[PDB]
């Protein structure tokens, strides 16, 4: 048992003369178990039974420039022995780590003729990985490449073993692992900015891809059930999706598999066709749908900007929203005039009273059920669901007051002022939906509200302190505080200073009280300045691209499907054999760079 | 800038004339008197209206609350028109000025 | 070297790991293990923690007249230890010294002559 | 600072036993005849690459 341990020394070092003598000594040990045949014998000396970790496992983790001599003399080893497919293709044991298959640790360690030894010899390169590590929980805790010796080469950045392993017989690209991810996934899934990530992930993408030659992987979906675009989104891996819109490809016999075709250019004139297979709305789940509905991911001004997503967000406003919004805001607006003035300012043939009160009655309910549904479909009141709120709860309280009235509590007057005043408030929260006024506004609403409470919960305490203070000078206590808000004002005056008690000392307590107030409220007004300058100032617009193509996308499901089958954008057209796309023409200018063009969807460049 | 000033403060003055008149119909519910709402209401950002006007003949603790939701909104308002002048007029209405004066 | 706060001397010391065998025990910022692109490592506390009645830390904290003392603090073994110190203990801490006084405030005014 | 200041100050106000139980770190051996309390700090590189030779063990994951 020292013996078999020595091994392993002479595994974890490059003793060479002293590996092979030992393994002389492991063959005369084999010629004396007749009776076994060592099919196990063999592998039970060379493994730990608790780990399965193997000699050729153990030696791969250790690397020393000696340790090509140890590969080519442990598969000498086997191949008398027989039973090299046993030793190589050997795995691990425990659930963590589980069924490693050291191959993957050649390539973790990048020894590219070590690599290719394995490969010679045969060692099941579709071998999946499992374990707790391969696959974590937490961020911290594993690694998770997706189970596969190609994608691990192809996320660890190594495209010569990409390129190897992509020759073999029996590669099988278009597999498929636990999670139900395929490769594409990912390397989506591991993936950054162009800050601490330099492209590869993009182009280790391409590398395999040309390979591909099918629009199958790239259709599959995993268990979640999404594509690798539809990932792309999810996670909002925002450089990898860029790649993906624009994907063109100039070479002749595969020009099929590509995006953003180019359908004429004449000098700096060009014009393209980007496609719309899973991006519009069309279809159940779709990308500009999955980038919209999500708050948790990150970053969606960045993934917005993105050009088949930009333009066609654009077009919608154009062609709906803009005659929806307006309509919206002039019915609301109508009704907010038509609550107020009914109040008490002014049954038989006094149509135009009875029928505005009927009005106001029929299109609150409308509100409040669609927006009774809409809360119940779902971090919130940081945006737009404290928003949805008030206009549930506003109507509301219209329909109660008025049923108040009908059971004669006398509080129905008292609710329907309340109603009222939040239906100026929901007023209020339309004035977002213009391009400027609202937004810069009504962002800094979210700040303001922060920033100048928390002022005014010191300053209420500041103010209560001084409150007692004079109070002991001689509710009163609540007329004190009454005394002290004039003082802010500026109605005290010399006469009420005439204190019973200690003048010189209520002399004191006020003028304290005066230059500490002009520093507080002076120091709110330097630091709101310093810090909202520039931040706050360019989030403003980045939630005016958010809540205005928010709405636009919650306009798009109120229209009925007819109406919608009329407005489609984009064409059917034929970028290939035997193909028909949906797609969207953008025209553009380009100067600086000067190509002879090769790729063209016709000859003639103008419309016809 | 009075292209500029007469263009964003008007606005905010848009939004504060009818924020005005929605506080003003709500006192005038506490019980022209609508028109003296407003030089009521008025008077408060001059700071004119003081304890004694307060004592309402219904509900002393609406009216209470009605005030004070106007008082600190419009200190949020006016501040925050006087905020966003400031960053958005800052080097580019700056330097438009003298482009017209050439 | 924290008495001088000299900052760019003390980075060196924390991180001072040796690749070359026969004396790697001469070493600070331990290689736990690396799988691609994810590492761990153990940084020493031989005297940076208070354990000692001169620590590393303490130097750095309870001197005004050196200089710069935000830069060295932003230094890796400091910077985790002193995070962890305020989660496992002072969140706790000072919430319940502020709640103590916050009491206390209100049981002055009260019992002065109102009650 | 002043943060950093108190968080030691209410340090030396715990007792000892009490300080005792919470010990950051953990009893590790680096090297032959040796053994430090050390802080273990998990990161991710994705730049520069290296194969590795410096290992405290083999096997990546915390047993
Ligand atoms: C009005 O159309 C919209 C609407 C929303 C967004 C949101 C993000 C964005 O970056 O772009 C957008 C556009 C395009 C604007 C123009 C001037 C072509
Ligand atoms: C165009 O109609 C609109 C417009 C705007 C809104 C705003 C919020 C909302 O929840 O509902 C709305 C509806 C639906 C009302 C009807 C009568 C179908
Ligand atoms: C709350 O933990 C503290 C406390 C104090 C300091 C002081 C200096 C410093 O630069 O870093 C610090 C941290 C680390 C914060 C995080 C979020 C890891
Ligand atoms: C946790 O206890 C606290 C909390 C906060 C402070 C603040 C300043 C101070 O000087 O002393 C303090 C103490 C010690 C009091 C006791 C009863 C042991």
């Amino acid at each position: 048992k020292r013996l078999k341990k020595r091994i392993f020394a002479a595994v974890s070092e490059g003793c060479v003369e002293e590996l092979r003598e030992l393994l002389q000594d492991l063959q005369d040990l084999c010629r004396r178990r007749r009776g076994l045949d060592v099919p196990d014998f063999l592998m039970h000396k060379l493994t730990a039974s608790d780990t399965g970790k193997t000699c050729l496992m153990k030696a791969l983790l250790n690397i020393n420039p000696n340790t090509k001599e140890i590969v080519r003399i442990l598969l000498a080893f086997a191949e008398e022995n027989d039973i090299l497919d046993r030793f190589i293709n050997a795995e691990y044991t425990e659930e963590a780590y589980e069924g490693q298959t050291a191959l993957n640790i050649a390539i973790e360690r990048r020894q590219g003729d070590i690599t290719a030894v394995l490969i010679a010899a045969g060692a099941d390169v579709n071998a999946h990985a499992k374990g707790v590590f391969f696959n974590p929980k937490y961020q911290h805790e594993g690694f998770y490449f997706g189970e596969t010796p190609l994608a691990l080469a192809a996320c660890t950045n190594q495209p010569e073993i990409v390129q190897l392993l992509m020759e073999n017989e029996q590669t099988d690209i278009t597999s498929q692992d636990s999670r139900g991810n395929n490769i594409l996934h990912a390397l989506v899934t591991v993936a950054e900015d162009f800050k601490t990530q330099n492209d590869f992930v993009k182009r280790m993408y391409d590398m395999i891809l040309l390979r591909s030659g099918n629009w199958e992987l790239e259709t599959m979906r995993n268990n979640d059930g999404l594509t690798p675009l539809q990932l792309a989104a999810k996670m909002g891996k925002a450089e990898i999706l860029k790649y993906i819109l624009s994907r063109e490809i100039k070479e002749k016999p595969l020009r099929s598999l590509s995006r953003k075709f180019t359908d004429w250019a004449y000098g700096p004139v060009s014009s393209s066709l980007y496609d719309l297979t899973n991006v519009d709305t069309t279809t159940d789940n779709s990308v500009l749908e999955i980038i919209v509905y999500n708050t948790n991911i990150d970053n969606r001004h960045e993934m917005l900007t993105l050009e088949p997503l930009h333009t066609l967000l654009h077009t919608k406003w154009k062609k709906f929203a803009k005659y929806m919004f307006f309509l919206s805001f002039c019915f609301y607006f109508f009704y907010n005039i038509t609550l107020t003035l009914v109040s008490y300012y002014r049954h038989k043939m006094s149509w135009l009273q009875l029928l505005g009160r009927m009005f106001v009655l029929i299109w609150a309910t409308c509100i409040s059920v669609k927006e009774g549904i809409a809360i119940f479909l779902l971090q919130s009141i940081l945006s737009d669901a404290w928003f949805h709120f008030v206009f549930f709860v506003q109507a509301v309280l219209v329909i109660l007051s008025v049923f108040l009235y009908l059971f004669a509590y006398k509080e129905y007057l008292a609710c329907l002022v309340l109603a009222m005043a939040l239906g100026w408030a929901n007023m209020l929260a339309y004035t977002r939906g213009f391009q400027s006024m609202g937004m810069y506004s009504v962002m800094i609403q979210k700040v303001i509200l922060h920033d100048v409470l928390k002022f005014l919960f010191v300053y209420i305490l500041f103010l209560l302190g001084f409150g007692v203070a004079l109070a002991s000078l001689i509710g009163s206590f609540s007329d004190a505080v009454l005394e002290l808000f004039k003082l802010t004002i500026g109605l005290g005056d010399l006469n009420i200073q005439q204190n019973s008690t200690y003048p010189i000392l209520f002399l004191f307590l006020l003028i304290t009280y005066v230059i500490l107030t002009f520093v507080l409220l002076l120091n709110m007004l330097i630091a709101l300045m310093g810090e909202t300058v520039e931040n706050v100032s360019k989030e403003s617009e980045r939630i005016w691209r958010l809540q205005r193509a928010r709405t636009i996308l919650e306009f798009e499901k109120m229209l009925p499907e007819w109406l919608r089958s009329r407005f489609r954008m984009g064409e059917l057209c034929k970028v290939a054999d035997e193909d028909f796309r949906l797609c969207l023409r953008i025209n553009e200018v380009k100067w600086t760079e000067w190509k002879t063009h090769v790729s063209f969807l016709n000859e003639d460049p103008g419309p016809i």
